[PDB]
């Protein structure tokens, strides 16, 4: 697995951010729909995209590399975050 220490210990920082960030989560007065959270979701992981990408180290192709997986990690971290939601209420 091609992944640097630099370029893998960013993405770590964001991989934890993701996991605490949800465990806050309780589940039990959402009075967000499951459609209006789908867009929060985006908007979310768009907002910490430009944040690190605001302090990127390294080269050009590598910097992109090493962003273009933190896109992995957010989209699967929303599989068992879905599927919670979509479990528990409709």
């Amino acid at each position: 697995m091609a992944l640097l220490k630099a370029n893998k210990d960013l993405i770590s920082a964001g991989l934890k951010e993701f996991s605490v960030l949800l465990n806050q989560q309780v589940f039990n007065d959402p009075l967000v729909s499951e459609e209006d959270m789908v867009t929060v979701v985006e908007d979310w992981m768009n907002f910490y995209i430009n944040y690190y990408r605001q302090q990127v180290t390294g080269e050009p192709q590598e910097r992109d590399k090493a962003l273009q997986e933190l896109r992995q990690e957010l989209n699967t971290l929303a599989n068992p975050f879905l599927a919670k939601y979509r479990d528990f209420l409709k």
